[PDB]
């Protein structure tokens, strides 16, 4: 409505910042209040990295995917401003959680909802590039979003047991290195948050993989979410399931186990 207007663009003073999140786990991201609404908020701060991620950020827009409500890229500090998930990231969340309430259905809800983000950014023609669930944020009952904290681990440094083989060997990313990740992120689903290949330490993980060996089915892993697993590793990417494929699966096993656990609600 006037010349130097930008849609996007907060006053820094719009925004009270509090402590940072999660001991520096997260990098440079603190808890924030968005004054004029309260609202608590979180913020990114700190260049041109910085300033991709705002744009590309401008560009996603879904409800699984964490949402930006605005930047500060006029001058430092430069932040960027998304709405707050309540419950932090979906690897800790995992390891602290009452499996009573984190039941089997929804470890699937978990993955629908993930698979979805992907499906949309799939569609779009982004690559995540760092799928994990140290990458995904938990809010209230159980909604899980996609993030990226650029957290890069071992060119540069690789998250090496998330990495697809043409990734780690050719730096060939794609959406297909993204479900090969999806997939490793389901083991880390079902398994309430290992590590993944427990024992096997990260110098044969290559060697292995080429030889065709996969992590094993985790106990009480439903058969076929262990065979969606596999499916995400096959070696060739071409060969691997789209997310489109793979968030179609998981919502169809997701409300046939619902119908399950919402009758054993009723009798409990
Ligand atoms: C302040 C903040 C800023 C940015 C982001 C962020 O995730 N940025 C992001 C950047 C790019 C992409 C897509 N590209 C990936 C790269 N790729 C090469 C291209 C496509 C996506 C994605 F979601 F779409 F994936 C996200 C998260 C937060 C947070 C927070 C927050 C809220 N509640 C809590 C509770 C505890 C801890 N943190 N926290």
């Amino acid at each position: 409505g006037s010349p130097n207007y930008d849609k996007w663009e907060m006053e820094r003073t719009d925004i009270t910042m509090k402590h940072k999140l999660g001991g520096g786990q997260y990098g440079e991201v603190y808890e924030g209040v968005w004054k004029k609404y309260s609202l608590t908020v979180a913020v990114k701060t700190l260049v041109e990295e910085f300033l991709k991620e705002a744009a590309v950020m401008k560009e996603i827009k879904h409800p699984n995917l964490v949402q930006l409500l605005g930047v500060c890229t006029r001058e430092p500090p430069f932040y960027i401003i998304t709405e707050f998930m309540t419950y932090g990231n979906l690897l800790d969340y995992l390891r602290e959680c009452n499996r009573q309430e984190v039941s089997a259905v929804v470890l699937l809800y978990m993955a629908t909802q993930i698979s979805s983000a992907m499906e949309y950014l799939e569609k779009k023609n982004f690559i995540h590039r760092d799928l994990a669930a140290r990458n995904c944020l938990v809010g209230e009952n159980h909604l899980v979003k996609v993030a990226d904290f650029g957290l890069s681990y071992t060119g540069a440094k690789f998250p090496i047991k998330w990495t697809a083989p043409e990734s780690l060997a050719y730096n060939k990313f794609s959406i297909k290195s993204d479900v090969w990740a999806f997939g490793v992120l389901l083991w880390e689903i079902a398994t309430y948050g290992m590590s993944p290949y427990p024992g096997i330490d990260l110098s044969q993980v290559y060697e292995l993989l080429e030889k065709d060996y996969r992590m094993e089915r985790p106990e009480g892993c439903p058969e076929k979410v262990y065979e969606l697993m596999r499916a995400c590793w096959q070696w060739n990417p071409s060969d691997r399931p789209s997310f489109a494929e793979i968030h179609q699966a998981f919502e169809t096993m997701f409300q046939e186990s619902s119908i399950s656990d919402e009758v054993e609600k009723e009798l409990g």
